[PDB]
């Protein structure tokens, strides 16, 4: 019963918008009633006592219903697509704004690309469902459900005939659909083999021509083509049947209905109008059955993505209860970690009960080998994930009782692989401040030594950098990220391998600038280059989940053995 | 008149296969005649003197035509797609085998990827054209062209009415199509802007969340959505009209025809059957006009690719006249170049009248800086492009009078970026010999020191390497190419920067193996690594299109000044 559940949950979204949905559904009901009423009036016009009598009276009604059908076919078709577009945009906006504001750990668990693809494809399929369903298939469903009583009360024998014809047509349609799907699934493998071979051999034309392999490649292609012919032969009959079934069924239904009508009229139990009515009934029944069968197929195909979308929306629906928690204000800087421990891959906890203190105006440099616990410590400093054990204290206030909107503002962190939007370089720089202006941007660029690089080259400081910074090299991206970070000028600052892809000449000036800008601020520095560490005030050693050394630059000469090994190494 | 020309040139390909095309066209003509004849017989059945008289006689004929229509709808639909598939495969095979055997210079001029895409897309569009045209639109064209005389002779007033209705419907269809295309072209830009923004901001979720930019991004998305709503508002009416026009026209035509029929019958100048016939005539005319208009739109869209395909096929149609030219046999090796000169980019000829001699059993190493004339010389050795000036002599026979199938076999050349198929590594190695066997493959791999690397790792020597060798590193690809070249063991051999991506340890053994295997053969070696040149017998210096030095390793110590500079440099 998954199909009906997804139909209901897709109709709930339309039920969010009540007025337009009510207008569309009542319009569809009226269109269905007119669609049923038209053939009866056509039969009334045609019968008209042979054709001798009053023709004007039924003809006027028939023309009026025809004009109403024209106007409704315009109005319903316009309203349905307007509603579908508006609802798809609203749903996409709501899902996006609920998805973007939710922790990263879920993004790494699922995959941001996967979430984006799910959202886009599911919204497109849902829009198609909304657009087609309301108008055409609400009309068809109501039309058939109301047509059953009319045939039941008019010409019971032909009512049973129509029901039998519809059932047989639907069953044959399902059979053809299944046996065509099987054949297509069988053929696709040979098709893909053929075209992959063609592409691979054409791309490497030089190798083929250099070894006199033209004859062999042509023979292989002919063999693959013969394989396709053999694989396609069994399914040609079903392909032809799928192509022709609609006209087959229309002609067969018309023939059966007309033959029975003539047989009954010859016996005097029926009249011409009741036959002209049932011919139209059969024709419209066949057409609408075909349409709704195609719709059901499309929905069955799209169910796989729709269930995933609904699962993601249900999962990404609730966060912590909103409240005006006591956010830290006038942050000065004193960071203590006590007994903190976390399990990153749900097993094999990295950090083992680390504890340390960071004083005002002091810079801390963390160094280690293959141990990944320093990155986990940095993440805990930003409070990416709440620690299962241990505590973090800043300014005498618990980090767990501080609003994220203030904690994010209080710390500026630049890491190894900075990301840039596909906007202009000025726009990318501008995100440091909420408002900012055009004045201090140049000063920040000069401080990061990016103003000179971006002024003349790359067509001024307004060019559109490629996606994920694909139009610039790693050094330029790192310089831009440094400029953004120093423009943010948060009192708490973090470097994480953001200066590991540049030569010494610019590295020295970048380090000098970031140190001068951080004289009054506290910074956490992590890097594999043992050149910016010599200017630090407190060096910490992070090895295999443990902290073993805590001291200044002048006290680490004789402190630690492995640390001494690293110091003598470089 | 381009459209009719492409239609004619697309029908020529079907005209290649005569019997099946004749059967399909005569079947389509019969189907069209039956389609026209059916409404007249329906009117005959309905009229039947009110409905009092002989009903069996017309009803039997009508049922017979219905059954024939069913059988024809199956048979024609099957035959059309069988023919279309066979013809598309044949055309693709012919075009591929004519394209793959033609010089590279055209491939670089156009682009092998572009040629492949043109061929595939054009063949797909041509197959769709063949499949739809024959059955459905040959039936429609013949049906309308024959329907005009029938209406002309039956009920001239209604013939004129039908012609007017058809003309008006086609004109309104064209208007709606144009005004929908304009709106879609206007909307696409805002649509793409919206979705590009969504993708860019979701991908960089960490940056957005780290700077409290969620509100700004949501506001920007809402602004883009409002822009889409504003851009889509003007075209909703035309979208609704395009959706509804078919039912609009069907209902309007039926209403007009029935009203005129009742008006004429009231005056006694017409009968019921002639009205029931014209209602069906109008219905089928509307349906077939819609179908053929959609077909014309599709063909107009596909013309852009079809003209390019025809241009490429005409260009890639003729080569030099086939002949049993005197191919060189029992090649021993003595290569002389005299006064050869070529213009690569049609301007600024690289090589300037070079002349040199290469003796049996002697290896020649060509060295140079930024000069690209050495690569042109190598290409001329393989006779990639015929020299405009100068001559090349081998074995006392002109290279211009030697078959390519022998010249390619006589020389084995491995260059900087070797290409490998997406087959197994064994299959890639096997192309050295036409037949070969599984025995000497292992010996060749051992000689190239690739057997040990490929035996245990990468799941034996049968794994499917990725496209263009994407599953292996540059060193492994170079080793595989060396193995293939030494398996070919041609008496003339060429290295072109095929050992410039490996460390010294394997480089020394690779050079030793290739030198030992080339003791009895003549080789041309080009590389930027000045380590394999010390074992050469004749070193040539190629600078800015000129040859200035010609001597052995022992005579180049005091020969040349710039060459001496390169020698002392490395
Ligand atoms: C007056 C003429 C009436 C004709 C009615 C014919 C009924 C025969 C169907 C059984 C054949 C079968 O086997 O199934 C047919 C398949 C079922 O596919 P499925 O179940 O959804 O597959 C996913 C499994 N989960 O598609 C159909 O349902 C096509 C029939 C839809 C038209 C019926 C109109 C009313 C539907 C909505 C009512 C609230
Ligand atoms: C008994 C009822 C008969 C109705 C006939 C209606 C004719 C009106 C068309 C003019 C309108 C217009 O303006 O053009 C209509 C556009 C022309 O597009 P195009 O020229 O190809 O654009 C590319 C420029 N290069 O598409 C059509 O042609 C649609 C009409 C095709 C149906 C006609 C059947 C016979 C066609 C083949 C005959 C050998």
């Amino acid at each position: 019963m998954s199909l009906l559940k997804i139909y209901w949950r897709a109709m709930q979204y339309l039920a969010v918008e009540r007025t337009a949905t009510i207008t569309m559904c009542v319009a569809s009901v009226l269109v269905a009633l007119v669609t049923l009423a038209e053939p009866v009036l056509f039969g009334r016009v045609i019968q008209s006592i042979s054709d001798k009598g009053d023709i004007f009276s039924p003809l006027l009604m028939w023309a009026a219903l025809g004009g109403f059908n024209i106007m409704a076919a315009v109005f319903v078709a316009r309203g349905a697509d307007r509603l579908a577009h508006r609802r798809r945009l609203g749903v996409m906006i709501d899902s996006y704004e609920r998805l973007i504001t939710m922790p990263l750990a879920w993004h790494q668990k699922r995959g941001t690309s996967n979430a984006l693809h799910t959202l886009i494809r599911a919204t497109d399929s849902l829009f198609t469902l909304w657009l087609e369903f309301m108008r055409q298939h609400l009309t068809t469903v109501v039309a058939l459900a109301t047509l059953i009583p009319v045939a039941m009360t008019m010409d019971m024998r032909m009512s049973l005939v129509l029901i039998v014809l519809g059932v047989i047509y639907v069953m044959i349609g399902q059979l053809v659909m299944r046996k065509t799907k099987d054949g297509q699934a069988a053929v696709e493998k040979h098709h893909h083999k053929l075209f992959e071979h063609v592409s691979d051999t054409i791309s490497n034309v030089s190798v083929v021509q250099s070894y006199n392999r033209i004859a062999s490649e042509t023979q292989a292609l002919r063999d693959y083509a013969k394989n396709l012919e053999n694989a396609q032969f069994p399914v040609l009959n079903w392909w032809a049947l799928a192509s022709g079934l609609n006209r087959m069924a229309s002609t067969f239904s018309m023939v059966v209905v007309l033959v029975l009508g003539a047989y009954f009229v010859t016996k005097g139990q029926m009249r011409v109008g009741d036959v002209i009515a049932f011919i139209g009934f059969a024709q419209l029944m066949i057409g609408r059955l075909d349409q709704i069968s195609a719709f059901i197929n499309q929905t069955v195909t799209a169910r796989a993505k729709l269930e995933e979308f609904f699962q993601m929306e249900d999962a990404t629906a609730d966060r912590q209860e909103p409240e005006n928690v006591a956010d830290l204000n006038d942050v000065k800087g004193d960071i203590v970690f006590d007994n903190v421990t976390y399990e990153f891959p749900n097993s094999g906890q990295g950090v083992y009960d680390v504890s340390f203190e960071v004083k005002p105006g002091q810079t801390v440099a963390i160094v280690g080998p293959t141990g990944a616990g320093k990155t986990t410590l940095i993440n805990l400093l930003q409070r990416v994930f709440d620690p299962a054990a241990g505590r973090i204290m800043i300014d005498g206030t618990d980090t767990r009782t501080v609003s994220r909107r203030s904690l994010r503002h209080a710390i500026a962190t630049v890491f190894q692989d900075a990301g840039l939007f596909n906007r202009s370089v000025e726009d990318n720089i501008r995100v440091g401040r909420a408002n900012a202006t055009h004045e201090e941007v140049h000063a920040a660029a000069k401080a990061a030594a990016a103003h000179d690089f971006i002024l003349a080259k790359s067509e001024g400081y307004d060019t559109f950098v490629g996606e994920r910074g694909s139009q610039l090299s790693g050094g330029e991206r790192q310089r831009l990220a440094i400029a953004r970070a120093i423009l943010k000028d948060s009192p708490i600052l973090v470097l994480d391998e953001a200066t590991s892809a540049l030569d010494v000449e610019t590295e020295e000036k970048v380090t000098q600038a970031v140190d001068e800008l951080s004289h009054n601020r506290t910074t956490f520095i992590i890097a594999h280059r043992l050149s910016t560490v010599r200017s630090a005030d407190l060096v910490l050693f992070m090895d295999k989940g443990h902290l073993v050394e805590s001291g200044s630059f002048n006290e680490l000469a004789e402190r630690g053995g492995r640390f001494s090994d690293l110091l003598r190494a470089g």
